[PDB]
């Protein structure tokens, strides 16, 4: 204790400069492994076990209710150092953090989960060369599988560019595979008190945690949108979005959201603002699918503040459906919430969205 | 003489099977390095010397009027096996071909100009490191930078992606530069006997030949264009440009050729045919400016016919000036072709296009 | 002609310095690609056309009476500059200069030897995968094996160890064979 106590008080290094976003990232990923990584499970142990306890039954292994997400790398509101670069900096880096602590937890089941008998369907799985140790089998393609995609990561988040791998991890169903297959055979060959340890833990993290670690959501001001939109207009000749009316707005944007033509010149000089607004749809369309939880839209007031980022993402070539959150943050916005909410959803084209 | 007959009776391999495009672009390359590489220069050698003995002058280093263009690879008219990807194979191969025959050029100059004396100017190119050896270090850079090219040429041929060096080489004016310049040189320092020697050749080979060795034109026939373009306005809703009159047609591309606003879809999935059109057209707009020589258009027989390719091009990212060039190869098409380019003419945007 | 004359008039590059060992070597390497390369198959041919007009028979391929050796890098007689190390040197050099010289040999007959009809033996020799071209074959192997070499050469040459490759040429029988 005296020892922990002389270190913080002569290792004490106060910033010498303000904080960029990356930083602030990777603050947030030593509360992920210092904290939630242990956290997350013993707490989900604890829920089940108090279910079955007084309710009489526990809940389905598939069954993960926690998800933490983030804001670092992602809220750009009023932080113009917050750029499209930094998000997709930030978005590879948190995939290489989860690499390092699955990897963790993998190196584990690959020791601890040497058992021999198998269900007949995992021995298929892993087949000839597999059947002498089927689970340590699976998880040692998992591990490789994990080394690759942080090899080629640590190049990405070095600035050099390179053909992905082969066993390039993307998708959290990746991860969840092979370990709750696992599962399933020592569940069956009575193997549950196994299962149920540290393989139930990892599962979890896939779930709670998975290939993006924490998603993040994208946060920027209506009036960013609106003035890229405008900026748009005018130089195609259209007219000026900023000086239309409430009704000719969402005119224009349930046109444009139905049309097949695209609408984002190809080579297109616009604005640093605007561009910065253009370049961060492009990274969302990017970035594997999962790794943005929701796009915010600071001080939204009217119902094109939400359909004009709906557009944006389109003309982004968005390929999935991605949750768009108006933020009522004013006192007349919040009494104006719900007739604004009401007028979208009676937009038939705006539900089936 | 025995032995070259006897060589000739036994070393013959009949095709098995039926010559690709690529094959048809080697023999073209083979009739260039054993014929033409010392042709042309030995032409324009004669060509030089007759005109001062008989009209009192010779032509300025830097005119060349002689240039070699190809078909292999270009023309896939009525040639389903020229694809766009075949096309951008020969684009490729043709570079590394010209790399290696610039090489053995460059390899002669870095032995024989050994020369010290030069003027101020060249001095300066070279200044320090390079003062011992003026000449003798920029033709050492050149083949550097060749080297370099080729380097990474083989490696695209072989399907590999890879980040292009720094000294790539993509402008003849980057070939003529430097060796212009020792020419420059050494006819000042009074040595014009050794530059109107080797040097003056590999100078004339690079505007003859350089960096493509030998430009291509891409030929298509008009049917083809219009049937793609058809099938875009159809998907657009915009209408059917195959059903539509040849006034209706031009005012048509005539509007879309002055939009910002952008008509080729992001994510479309047009039938077989169409895309070959569209991806031939990428490729244009994809490879060094001075790869592609013009743009011929088989069948053609109205002034729509030569805007739907600028069209194309245009939503293609062509960053230049493309020469499209109408083929009229039919009695009507022969007579009718003045007034289709009258036509042509007194539109006012294609004349200044 | 005046070319040629004019080169020789301006490109003049008097040594500032006294020629190492490795020079005087590299000398002897020109000598041999621009006149004994070709020169010694000729004085064979004319050797045997003569034998067989005049004697009226040719000598057996496999006797060539004509060797070539040298004393660059080899004499250090009185000569303090031709250590062990040059030495070593000027015969890593030598095997180089070989491969670079038989690579293009090699390269004319995978070439020009494209018959498909050969004898049963060599049939074997290529089996599978070589019985389309047969020749064609064996010669290929043998600019793999070349180019092996060469490259394992280039880098001791430059300081660099590293293990052998495996078809490393070190014997004249690997080539004749």
């Amino acid at each position: 204790l005296r020892q922990l106590i002389a270190q913080s008080w002569h290792t004490d290094e106060i910033r010498k400069l303000r904080p960029s976003p990356v930083d602030e990232a990777k603050w947030g990923f030593a509360v992920v492994e210092n904290s939630l990584w242990q956290g997350v499970p013993n707490y989900l142990r604890e829920l089940n076990e108090q279910l079955e306890e007084n309710l009489g039954y526990k809940l389905p292994v598939e069954f993960v209710p926690v998800r933490f997400t983030s804001w670092m790398g992602g809220d750009r509101d009023g932080n113009p150092n917050v750029t499209a670069d930094i998000t997709r900096h930030v978005l590879l880096l948190s995939r290489w953090k989860a690499t390092d602590l699955f990897l963790k937890d993998i190196q584990v089941l690959v020791s601890e989960l040497s058992m021999v008998e198998a269900t007949p369907e995992l021995l298929a799985l892993v087949g000839e060369e597999g059947a002498a140790e089927p689970y340590r089998y699976l998880m040692k393609n998992l591990r490789s599988r994990l080394m690759a995609t942080q090899a080629w990561l640590e190049a990405r988040l070095k600035g050099e560019e390179l053909p992905k791998p082969e066993g390039l991890l993307t998708q959290n169903e990746e991860l969840w595979e092979p370990l709750y297959a696992c599962y399933q055979s020592l569940q069956a060959c009575g193997m549950g008190i196994i299962a149920n340890g540290d393989l139930l833990d990892t599962l979890r993290r896939v779930k709670c945690f998975g290939v993006p670690l924490v998603r993040i959501d994208i946060r920027q001001e209506s009036t960013r949108h609106t003035e890229a939109l405008g900026e748009l207009t005018r130089y195609l000749g259209i007219g000026d979005y900023e000086s239309w009316s409430e009704a000719d707005k969402q005119a224009f944007l349930i046109r444009e959201l139905n049309s097949k033509r695209p609408l984002l010149p190809r080579n297109w000089q616009p604005s640093a603002e605007t561009r910065e607004v253009l370049d961060t749809c492009q990274v969302i369309a990017e970035a594997p699918q999962g790794s943005i939880a929701a796009y915010v839209i600071s001080m939204a007031k009217t119902p094109s503040d939400v359909l004009a980022v709906h557009l944006l993402l389109k003309e982004a070539g968005i390929g999935f459906a991605m949750p768009v959150a108006p933020l009522f943050e004013t006192l007349d916005d919040l009494n104006n919430a719900n007739d604004v909410m009401t007028q979208l959803l009676n937009i038939d084209w705006y539900r089936g969205l």
